[PDB]
């Protein structure tokens, strides 16, 4: 998918989380969320359509979803362990880098 | 290790998981399918190596690994929680990423 | 943080692993080490400056640390589980990670 379609996917399935009723509702929204990070660092960001993929800009890009990616195991096995208000907060903390990519590259 | 003997270790380890009878059979196969692709992940392939180092096709190339680490991830904690056969299932998932890899660079 | 302010962070927090007497102590040095080890993959190590950041020894280097961000992974669970010797005989394998990286580009 492209860039803003995993995008949406993410802000999406965010708002999921926050409404779940369950375990396995929080768990199948974050496995969304990672498919769609995952499939997001392939992409070029518009304001550095014109750089290296392998510049410093694109290389800081993506690790900003391995940091999300990160984020999101945490949630997941909090899920798992059928903490779920527990796994909530965790994903409410995935906003800290979700604006800390924006800011740079958004 | 070269690229042709780590695809070699995670063919040999899937067949390995194909065919276990308890989880730590599959938890050993899944760690050494870790192993490979994390170190296939450093490789360049033959389809690629006429191209530029910084291509679009070398940063893909490497998030496909990244995709089937994570679905190796899944995979290894369902095997330690001891749920055979759902770690087989996890890991028959596995090959749409290896055949999607396959098709583009290959 | 640059390069040096992270390695830093991973061996102060390896430290306190190796002196834990709980798995709080433990996981939370592994979560610090864990934010280092993404930090630094944003890195070129002033051995590499001479070098493509898309070289075979850039890509090399941040796979480094994504081998050792599924080492803190595995001792972050054991910890998790309560296995706290087990967690920390997983921290110390980890280093095995730390000494080949530096033989390569330090
Ligand atoms: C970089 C590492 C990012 C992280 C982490 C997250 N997002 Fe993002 N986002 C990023 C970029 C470069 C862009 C611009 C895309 C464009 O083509 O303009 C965006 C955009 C969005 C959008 C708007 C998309 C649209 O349809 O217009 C949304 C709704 C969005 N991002 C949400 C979002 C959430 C919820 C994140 C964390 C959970 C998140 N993003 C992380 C880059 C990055
Ligand atoms: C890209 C991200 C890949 C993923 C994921 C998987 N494989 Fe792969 N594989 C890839 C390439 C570029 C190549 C060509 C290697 C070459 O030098 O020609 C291969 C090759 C194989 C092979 C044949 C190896 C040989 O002796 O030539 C096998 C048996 C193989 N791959 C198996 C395999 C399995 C089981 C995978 C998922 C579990 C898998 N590969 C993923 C690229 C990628
Ligand atoms: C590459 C993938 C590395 C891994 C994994 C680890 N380290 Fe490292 N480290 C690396 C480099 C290239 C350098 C040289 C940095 C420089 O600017 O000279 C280092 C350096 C250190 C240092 C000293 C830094 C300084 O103050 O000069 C320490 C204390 C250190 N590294 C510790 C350390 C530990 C504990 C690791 C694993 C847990 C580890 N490093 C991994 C590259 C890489």
């Amino acid at each position: 998918a492209d860039l803003e379609d995993n995008m949406e996917t993410l802000n999406d399935n965010l708002k999921v989380i926050e409404k779940a009723d369950n375990a396995a509702q929080v768990k199948d929204a974050l496995t969304k969320m990672r498919a769609a990070a995952l499939d997001a660092k392939k992409a070029t960001p518009p304001k550095l359509e014109d750089k290296s993929p392998a510049s410093p800009e694109m290389i800081d890009f993506r690790v900003g979803f391995d940091i999300l990616l990160w984020q999101i195991h945490d949630a997941l096995h909090l899920a798992n362990e059928g903490k779920v208000k527990e796994a909530q907060a965790a994903a409410e903390q995935l906003k800290t880098t979700c604006n800390a990519c924006h800011q740079k590259y958004r």
